[PDB]
């Protein structure tokens, strides 16, 4: 039922891997894998404006932080 | 404060002085949000006195060292 | 520029061109400021004419690539 922000950040992150898992192969497609990764960001913003956290704030970036080691960092910048 | 940089380092005190006494909470992520807004709402403030962008170079090498110094060995 | 990845391509050469004439100066964070704030500015800028979020991974790629390799040993205060 989403009632503490750590627990929207896992809300926001399920949804966000709910759709990265199944499209490993164009992890790397920039302009299509931007969507998503919207998703997450404003799903994060939304529910620190909700709790009244500011943004960004720590756990939001340590989130944001995370997919880039786990589905950017080894991507080539030119397709 | 005479310029950017020591206005960083006067954001950064008034920020470590909340942090240091807080270390058992630094994994609070609800609570501990609360200093970093200050941080950057200093960083912000000192970037536009001094006619600067936001988000700048020096400002992101602070958001950094927190991560670095405060929140990297926390449970998510 | 026929699209975003060529897009970000144009706006990181163009920062290198300002940077590399300024290598002793990486440091003056008051002054190296103006040409990072120009090379956000051009990311989001496209980032809007491609009708994709920003900031956005690949964006994000290119401001950690200039904390790697422009601001990442720098002293925090000028002598
Ligand atoms: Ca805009
Ligand atoms: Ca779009």
């Amino acid at each position: 039922t989403v009632k503490n922000y750590e627990t929207a950040v896992q809300f926001c992150w399920n949804h966000y891997k709910d759709q990265m898992d199944p499209i490993e192969k164009d992890w790397c497609d920039w302009a299509m894998i931007s969507r998503p990764y919207s998703t997450l960001r404003d799903c994060l913003e939304h529910f620190a404006e909700l709790f009244d956290l500011g943004f960004p704030n720590p756990l939001a970036e340590r989130i944001i932080f995370e997919t880039h080691q786990i589905h950017f960092a080894n991507c080539s910048l030119v397709q």
